[PDB]
C-alpha cells in the first residue's frame, strides 16, 4: 500500500492529510505541487490539492477531497475493505452553483464507512462518532477561514507568511522572489475581502481566540483529546488546520492567549510517537 | 409514531417526501404552508419546507431536509433504532458561502444508516446501495432544475402552473387571484434566468427528455425499477420530482416523447397499492 500525497505544505487542507497519515504511522511520499504552474498535478481531472493516489502493486485509486482522503484511508485501516470500493461511498457530487458555477462536493465526506463491530472499535460511543463528524466539518467550514485574515492581517505578517510559503513550497528561484512580494500584496488585500465575506470581527485575532476556546471547551477537561484516550479525526482536523500557522505571529498569539496549547502539544507528541 | 408534514404540495421537495411516505404506507398528516406568509412554519428555526415532525407520544423530533427526512424515516423503518438518535447521523452543516451567505447542507443525506444485515435486507447488492445514492442526488441536483424552466417556459404554461399552485396550495382568496398573475409573470421571467444559470438547452424540453432517457436507460430493461423488484429511494426520488408536473403541459410532453411512462406508471401503481 504505497501512498503519494500531492500537496501545498503550508496549505491547511494538506496539513490535515499529513496530520492523519503521520498519526496513523502510514508511510507515504509527498510531491510538492508548484502553486503557479501546478504541473505535478496535470494528470488529475480533479483540480484541487491535496490529492492522494494509493497503490496496491498493480491497482491504484485517486482519493481527492482532503476529508475524503482521510475518511477513505481511515475506514480502510479498520475495515480492511478494498480501497477501490471504499472511495465509492464518497461520491463526487457535481451541481451547478446558484451563481452558475460547476461545483463538486463529496458526499458522506465526514462519515467512516464502518460496521457495528468496527465502529465500537474506534468510537465506543454512538454520540462520540457524530461528534467528530460535527467538529471535522467545523474545522474546515469555520476554523480554516480564520487563517488567512490572521496570517495576512498585516503587511509584515503577510510577507512573513508568503516568505514561509515560497521557502516551504515549490517555486523556481525567480517565481519565488517575485511571488513573495506580489504574493504578500495580493494575499494582504485578498484577506481583507475574506475577513469581510466570512463575517469576521474587525480584530481578526479575536475570532481565532474564540474558535480556540470553543474547541478546548468542546474537548473538555475530562479527556486528553476529543477522541478521548487518543486523538480521533476531529483532533487531527483542528490540529492539522492550526499547524499551518506554526512559525507565524498568529500562531504564537493563538498559543499565548487561549489555553489551547496543552491540547495542541498533546496531539503533536501523540503524533511524533509514531 | 405520528407524522406531520409541512409542505407546498406542488413543490418537488415535498412531492418527494409524500412519494416516500405513500409508498411505505406511513400514516401522516399534512399541513399546507402558505408560501407567502409561511405562518404554519413559524415555530421552526429551519426556514425551508418540507419539514416533518415525528411524535412518539411525549417525544418529538423535527426532520428538515427532504432527503434527510426520507433517509431518517427509512433507516428508522428498517433498524427500529430510535429516531431521535438517527437524525443525529444527518448533521446540519453550516458554512459561509463563497459569496458570503450562510448555507446549510445536510451530511450523509443520501445514506441510510444501516448495518450489514439491514443493508442486505434492503439492497442485497453493495453496488445497488451506492447506486440509489448517486441517483437520489441526481434527482434533486439536476432533474428538479428542469421543472421550472419547463412548466414556466411559456406565458400560458406559466399561468397554467401558477393557477395549479394557488388552487392546490394555501392562499387567501385575494392573495390568490393576485398571486396567479403576479406569480406567473415573476416565475416566467425568473425561469428564464434559471434556464440560463443552470446551463439548459434553448429548447428546455430537450433537457427534460434527455434526463428522462438517462433515467430509463439507468433503470434498464432487466428490472421494473432501479430498486429492482420494488422501488427504492431512487425511484421514489425521480418519481417524486416528476409528479409535481402532473396536469401540466410539460408532463404530457414528457410522457409522449420519452419511453419513461411505463416506469412512471409502475411506481404510481406500486404506491397506490399501499
Ligand atoms: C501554495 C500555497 C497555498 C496555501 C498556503 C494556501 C492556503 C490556503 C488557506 C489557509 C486557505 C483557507 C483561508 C480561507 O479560506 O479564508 C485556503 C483556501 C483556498 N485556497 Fe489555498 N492555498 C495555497 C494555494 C492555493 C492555490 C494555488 C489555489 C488556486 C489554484 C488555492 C485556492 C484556494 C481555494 C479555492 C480556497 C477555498 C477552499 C474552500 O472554500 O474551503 N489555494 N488556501
Ligand atoms: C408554493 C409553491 C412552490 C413551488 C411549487 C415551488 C417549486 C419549486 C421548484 C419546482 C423548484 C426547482 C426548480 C429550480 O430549482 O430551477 C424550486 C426550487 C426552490 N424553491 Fe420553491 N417552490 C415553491 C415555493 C417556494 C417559496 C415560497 C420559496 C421561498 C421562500 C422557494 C424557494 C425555492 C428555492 C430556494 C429553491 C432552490 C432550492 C435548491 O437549490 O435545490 N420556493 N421550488
Ligand atoms: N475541500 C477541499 C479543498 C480543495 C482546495 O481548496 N484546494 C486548493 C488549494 S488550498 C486548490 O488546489 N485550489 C484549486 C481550485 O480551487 O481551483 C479539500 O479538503 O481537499
Ligand atoms: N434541499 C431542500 C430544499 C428546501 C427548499 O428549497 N425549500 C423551499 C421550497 S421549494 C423553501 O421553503 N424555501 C425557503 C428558502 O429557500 O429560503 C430539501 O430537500 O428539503
Ligand atoms: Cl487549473
Ligand atoms: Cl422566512
Amino acid at each position: 500500500l504505497q501512498l503519494t500525497l500531492y500537496q501545498y505544505k503550508t496549505c491547511p487542507f494538506c496539513s490535515k492529510v499529513r496530520a492523519f497519515l503521520d498519526f496513523h504511522a502510514l508511510p507515504y511520499q509527498v510531491v510538492e505541487v508548484n502553486p503557479v504552474l501546478r504541473a505535478e498535478i496535470k494528470f488529475s481531472s480533479y483540480r484541487k490539492v491535496p490529492i492522494l493516489v494509493a497503490q496496491e502493486g498493480e491497482s491504484s485509486q485517486q482519493l481527492n477531497d482532503s476529508s475524503v482522503i482521510i475518511s477513505a484511508l481511515k475506514t480502510y485501516l479498520v475495515s480492511g475493505q478494498p480501497l477501490e470500493e471504499i472511495i465509492t461511498y464518497y461520491p463526487a457530487m457535481k451541481a451547478v452553483n446558484d451563481q452558475g458555477k460547476e461545483v463538486t462536493e463529496f458526499g458522506n465526506k465526514y462519515w467512516l464507512m464502518l460496521n457495528e463491530k468496527e465502529a465500537q472499535q474506534v468510537y465506543s460511543g454512538k454520540e462520540a462518532r457524530t461528534e467528530e463528524m460535527k467538529w471535522r466539518q467545523w474545522a474546515d467550514d469555520w476554523l480554516v477561514h480564520l487563517i488567512s485574515p490572521n496570517v495576512y492581517r498585516t503587511p509584515t505578517e503577510a510577507l512573513a507568511s508568503f516568505d514561509y510559503i515560497v521557502r516551504e513550497g515549490k517555486f523556481g528561484a525567480v517565481e519565488g522572489a517575485v511571488a513573495k512580494y506580489m504574493g504578500a500584496a495580493a494575499m494582504y488585500l485578498i484577506s481583507k475581502r475574506l475577513k469581510s465575506r466570512h463575517r469576521l470581527q474587525d480584530n481578526v485575532r479575536e475570532d481565532l481566540y474564540e474558535a480556540a476556546d470553543k474547541w478546548v471547551a468542546a474537548v473538555g477537561k475530562d479527556r486528553p483529546f476529543m477522541g478521548g484516550q487518543k486523538p480521533n479525526l476531529a483532533d487531527l482536523a483542528v490540529y492539522g488546520v492550526l499547524r499551518v500557522m506554526e512559525g507565524l505571529d498568529a500562531f504564537d498569539d493563538l498559543m499565548q492567549h487561549t489555553h489551547i496549547q496543552p491540547w495542541y502539544l498533546r496531539v503533536e507528541r501523540a503524533i511524533t510517537e509514531a
